[PDB]
């Protein structure tokens, strides 16, 4: 694992400072998004520096060291592509195919192999981004990096918190008195999301982050194909949460398509679990039928705090939207099909928080008539 | 209809006729004997279910899915171990079990889906369904209520502990974010000691021994004796041991004892507690990072580290000093105790100096 | 499974008699191809009859039969929709998402819940088509179909049996007297395709298939997104036995795209037992290395064999391209992209043939310094 | 290089130690006594076999893949099954195995990839990488050569027979193409009947019993005894016995001899055995057929089904008289072999009748 090796240590060393003293001129700038005209000298050096450890690779050819040693390569060669993405040495709208052979070849091969995207993915730099002494990879060695790589990964384990308790309630079904602890656990875990979120808004710079950290993560070319930018909702949990509450439904092409375009973006165990959630019950049309059970107790007890859970989940994708999407996408970006990706953002932030529409399906009356449905109980 | 005929009938006559026989046992002045007592609702049990299991025989192979089986194996298991404990079926009695058709049943179940063929921990705890509130019962006891309940709530702790630290294995001992798991891993364990304090200010000892533990006795399956299932049947408790180091899976005690227990958990909990098997551990890992000692990262992980390694520890001689003590192998439940605990011992391997050249690396800080 | 069953019945009764009749009227007309202005009124009973029928079932909504039951429900969803494409009742350039609501919602969640393309496969059709009374599914009662049908299942079943046998020598080794044998199997089940695809060659209608047949298998929209129509050469086989034999290269970008554009086409086992060829050694490489074994009596008698199997993949698919995708696909056009898909097939024939190529990576000189070894062996 | 060293050696000195000890064991009038003879090669190879094992035991948790793990434990089987050979371990002499470091060892790679602790069939078999031409082997005896490649024959022929056989399930038995894939498995039987026949005509009878056969005897790993491998330990044989329903799962005989049998076999193969037992089988959809004779379909069919299961009954017999015959629950060897050959009887159910009743209903065509 030598070439292995030194194509990780490069990663962990000279490419963060050749991305860092890039991103000091590009902030220097009056422009400050623009790439064109400068550090050329640097970006010579971290194209030419990664092809050619990446070319070592790729001679080896066929290697079986399990799943784990081969994710975290394709996370570095996909780490390497991203940041020539953001220099501009590589740009999809410019090209037909990628101009990054070996890198592409390297990055097509793994991924296929072990069933990922052929590029850097979420978990590359969150709940699989090995530490050494303290560091683990980034880009650059930017503190507002830091806080949104750190909080990502603590709002994403959070969410699996919730999402394995909730799948815990399947096989003891909603009357079971133990379901009424796994759904509180639900309720922290959603809460803890609520408070990392909140912690992410009151410490990122949106200068910093919308100029020094998010053009890491645009779409790219591997091979001839162009691959999207990963995003910090790159895992089951959030999916499994919204099926599971029977929030989100898998009958409708707009969901399901949703879900195709993220599968290679997770773990294959995420995605093993993602798709047995779309042709499993829900909670929601669980209680929903067990109208004739109104008046017992688990049905009070556990209505009460389910309804609480599905307002958590709600509000978690409110504050997500109106929140931290608006202070650091929207905005910076009126200032620098934008409002096509900000759309299906409201429909599916409304989708949670379970609000009345008539464009789509929502459980806003189902979930009045299961509020309305505790009231009578509670005599 | 045959599997649900079963079902409902296990959800209620079942707990009639063992509830029933419960209070003639109670009465006695032995209390433990079941010779000469029920010899009408014994009869009753043991046929009206096995004609229901015969129902089920008939229909043969049948592939409705892993949770279905699973489901219908333990109502055959629950059957089966009701009949242990009123004496209707009892190994060393036997060369082979009188109820055949049950074992018949339970045996190409379990082999079709890879489950021992009888009633496991899961059936009554994690995997136990309710209906309207109820769920799968051997008698209408609270004192029975209460020692699954506390189990399922011990279970459902341990699982929260051993997928904390499972995550952090990709992490790493030193990323910070594997500190916030170390502490979930703390606090999981900490509901496991409070979840078992409950149990042991709530339970009836003298019910629960008389009324609740005969249930999970062993009795023979087809020819073979499938010992009687316990709370500790689950990856968890074990991902633990292995995953912070405290136990040893080169050594033939530990791995004997997973073998032992691998088919009574769920197929997802094997093949999680096998890998584990060829895993690093934290124990190792803090102990090679030597030279990072004066790192913060190392002070602060460390410290949470071994206090999730006393409490693990801590929690199981509360377990030791409780269904064990109050309630031949024993050495062997000494030695399980004492390696998660990480005590001083000279006859088996522990962690005890490792754990305390650990402590005391925190003290230079 | 009364929906299910109901929709299964008409796809093996009416499905079949209007598609059937609606071909009459096409093959009668004089350009033949055209379907604009004929059987309009067969088209809506088809469009109508199966949207109803497929309605009932997205109302069921989540369903856990076990993948074999979702598997063939989603064939019927998908047989139905490549009808309506072949009409014209559907058409991908015309459309910007598909006009089937009802079946696209089902077959993507049906699709994404079991991971498999959200359309017809040709496992439905070929490996996985169940008979009823000795009728198996089909589009029409036309012979050539059924022509076309079992000797792309023969066809595909042999390659299976040839996979199979080479997969087994990994654990044995090349140099093991066993792999003889599995050597052996392997040559035998290649030659059953030889004479599978040389009957079909003899038996089946240039013209019919063109016009009665072929036009099933066009692509067609799913929601929005576009897919392309089934090959009989989406399966693991044969690119099991690419891999294996090392006549082709993981490592290659136009070859891993070629894979990752059919994993979904394929059984998930199918994928997952491809995957894990991309990461395994090959045979081709192994007699390479074992040089200093010239004189060995199994590596005479192996490499012997092994040589041959080489030849005889490339005679299958030298024989597949210059016959059947000539006799029925480039001459029967050129009369009534194209040129494109015809020129990478080319270059899939010559990398099993091991030809001599500079354009791209072959085994020529490899087979060639491996043909030349055994004559310095045989002394 | 410890995992190298020691096949190094199993393929090397291992196999002259033992192959030196039957030259003397062969020599004696007894020839099946090993007491008082060849100690000092028992001596070498118990100890360089130990050495290069505590080595190993050494490294602890190692995950370098599924091949990897049971290739090592393969080499450990190896070496225990022979110094069970040579008397050097012997079970009823024991209350625990007394190659402490092998065991444990053994019971770790096992547990961790689900495999039973010892030597199997696959070790030597399906399994058994070739370097430059030669394979692992307990001696260098022409005899044993001979038993190794034709049990390798014989299994493959019998994967060959039932992945062509499960390939009809999806198609069902009145499809077409389900009549080439019912040749495809007369063939695959046949090739077994000639292989069978091979070995039968070549093999020395003497030198079988007393140079290879020793090698397959049951021995202790830890405390518990494991039986010896059996060419028939792959799913192959009773996915042909279940799909053609010549045998049945819901019979304790039969799926208890599934479940001695499971963890002798790859993952793989018991994952696909335990499927067949939920799944339908070909015999009953036949019989379920009957409104169907008169179709062409069901007369073609159903005459080479029909001869598949003669085939498979008939290479039973030849079986049953050979390594059964010419070499307790010798009862439970016959049942098998007559549920497979569909015999008649009245001690237990056979497919005799069913299949009358089917051979009979090509008679009216
Ligand atoms: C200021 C920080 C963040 C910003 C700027 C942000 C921005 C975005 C953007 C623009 C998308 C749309 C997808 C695309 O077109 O690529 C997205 C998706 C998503 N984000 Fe964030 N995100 C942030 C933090 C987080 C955190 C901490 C979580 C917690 C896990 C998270 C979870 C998600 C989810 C689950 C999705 C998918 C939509 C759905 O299914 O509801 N994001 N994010
Ligand atoms: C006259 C009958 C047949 C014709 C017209 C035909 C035509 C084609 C066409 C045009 C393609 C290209 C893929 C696309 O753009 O959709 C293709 C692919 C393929 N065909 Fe056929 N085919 C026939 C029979 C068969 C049979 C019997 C087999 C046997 C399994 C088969 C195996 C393949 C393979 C494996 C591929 C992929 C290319 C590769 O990896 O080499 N085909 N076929």
């Amino acid at each position: 694992t030598y070439n292995t090796e030194a194509f990780d240590e490069w990663i962990r060393s000279r490419f963060v400072e050749l991305n860092s003293q890039l991103e000091q001129l590009y902030y220097q700038q009056t422009d400050r998004a623009n790439v064109q005209e400068v550090g050329t000298e640097l970006k010579h050096t971290l194209e030419s520096e990664g092809r050619e450890l990446v070319k070592a690779l790729l001679d080896e050819g066929n290697t079986d060291e399990g799943f784990d040693s081969a994710f975290d390569l394709l996370g570095n060669v996909g780490l390497y592509m991203a940041a020539c993405r953001r220099h501009e040495i590589t740009e999809p709208t410019r090209e037909t195919t990628s101009p990054l052979l070996e890198a592409s070849a390297l990055a097509m091969h793994i991924g296929a192999s072990i069933g990922v995207t052929p590029r850097f993915a979420t978990a590359h730099l969150t709940t699989h981004n090995r530490a050494h002494n303290g560091i683990y990879k980034r880009f650059t060695d930017l503190p507002d990096e830091k806080l949104f790589v750190d909080y990502n990964t603590k709002g994403i384990l959070a969410y699996k918190r919730a999402s394995d308790a909730l799948l815990k309630i399947q096989p003891l079904g909603i009357s079971h008195p133990i379901s009424h602890d796994l759904l509180r656990v639900t309720k922290q875990a959603l809460q803890d999301v609520i408070e990392s979120n909140q912690q992410l808004f009151n410490r990122l710079d949106t200068d910093r982050f919308f100029y020094c950290v998010r053009p890491y993560y645009k779409p790219y070319r591997v091979g001839s194909v162009v691959y999207r930018g990963a995003n910090a909702g790159d895992f089951a949990g959030i999916n499994v949460i919204d099926l599971t509450l029977g929030l989100c439904f898998a009958n409708e092409a707009s969901y399901s398509q949703m879900l195709v375009d993220k599968f290679l973006y997770m773990m294959p165990e995420d995605q093993q679990i993602l798709r047995e959630c779309m042709r499993r019950p829900n909670l929601m049309d669980d209680f929903l039928q067990a109208k004739g059970c109104i008046h017992q107790d688990w049905y009070q007890e556990n209505l009460k705090l389910f309804i609480e859970v599905c307002e958590l989940h709600g509000q978690t994708a409110i504050q997500h939207h109106n929140e931290l999407v608006t202070k650091y996408i929207a905005e910076p970006s009126v200032s620098m099909p934008l409002h096509v990706l900000l759309a299906s953002l409201e429909r599916l932030r409304d989708r949670r928080a379970a609000v009345l529409r008539d464009d789509i399906r929502t459980r806003y009356y189902d979930l009045k008539k299961l509020k309305d449905s505790l009231r009578l109980e509670h005599h």
